[PDB]
């Protein structure tokens, strides 16, 4: 089998969500063929470089997973697109780009952190173009430590009081995004994350049946997406 998850956000401030992901990987993704992480796996991450004590802790867990025989992949989200190849290599991962399509036991499915389909929120729109500029990547990643964590705080911050502002469907994913999307990759199957709202959404393309399975994020309860050649499961656990 393989697992999706995505969204846990992890951080030394919330050891609860710490505690439940290393149960995870103990019961379930040790014994998986692969896991794949879509995005926002760390609270915020301002480049390898910047790495702190508790982060490098996380990277030796999964590293622990895949010197056991799990393959494990891992994708950028809107907290942690700083991930650079360094911190992979130290976690025993393979850096997905944003959107891939992987063979899942014999089906095309799109993987996306999820947040590139939330088209209707023009001012994330705005920041997200610019913090994935060429431009903007190479100067985040060439400030001072305490500089980049001083801009990380005032993104949150002014995120954080933005979205309280925002209707549901400002931000939430674009419905005719998802068709376009999938259509254009060939899939009838489609796993994100980003929205905070696990589900799986039916929908037909061009007369077919299709789903988009939406990953739970971990502040409340923790989630997990598992999908075997016969079938799938995403279920929630507690913190
Ligand atoms: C080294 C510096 C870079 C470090 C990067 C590490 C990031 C640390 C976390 C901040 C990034 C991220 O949280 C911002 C973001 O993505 N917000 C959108 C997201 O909400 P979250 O709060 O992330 O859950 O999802 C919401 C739903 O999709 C969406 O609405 C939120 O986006 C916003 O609220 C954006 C506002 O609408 C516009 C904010 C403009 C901010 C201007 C100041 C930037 C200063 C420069 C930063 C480098």
């Amino acid at each position: 089998s393989v697992l999706f998850i995505s969204d846990l956000h992890l951080e030394a401030e919330r050891p609860d969500i710490t505690r439940a992901f290393l149960s995870f990987l103990d019961e379930r993704a040790r014994r998986a063929e692969a896991l794949y992480i879509l995005g926002d796996f760390f609270e915020a991450w301002i480049g390898d470089d910047g790495m702190d004590a508790f982060q490098r802790s996380i990277a030796q867990s999964l590293r622990q997973v895949a010197d056991g025989g799990t393959r494990i992949y891992l994708m950028h989200g809107n907290r942690d697109f700083l991930i650079g190849k360094a911190f992979c290599r130290e976690a025993g991962c393979t850096l997905l780009p944003d959107p891939s399509v992987i063979d899942l036991y014999g089906e095309p499915v799109l993987l996306m952190h999820g947040d590139s389909l939330c088209t209707r929120d023009e001012a994330y729109m705005r920041l997200r173009r610019w913090l994935r500029n060429p431009l903007t990547l190479w100067v985040l990643r060439h400030l001072p430590l305490a500089t980049r964590h001083k801009l990380a705080r005032k993104l949150r911050k002014e995120s954080r009081a933005q979205t309280r502002m925002k209707a549901v469907d400002i931000i939430d994913v674009t419905p005719e995004e998802v068709p376009r999307v999938m259509r254009g990759h060939g899939v009838r199957t489609l796993i994100h994350g980003h929205t905070h709202r696990p589900a799986e959404h039916p929908l037909d393309i061009d007369g077919q049946p299709a789903r988009r399975i939406v990953l739970g994020d971990w502040d409340r309860q923790g989630w997990a997406l598992e999908i075997d050649a016969n079938g799938h499961r995403q279920a929630p656990f507690p913190l």
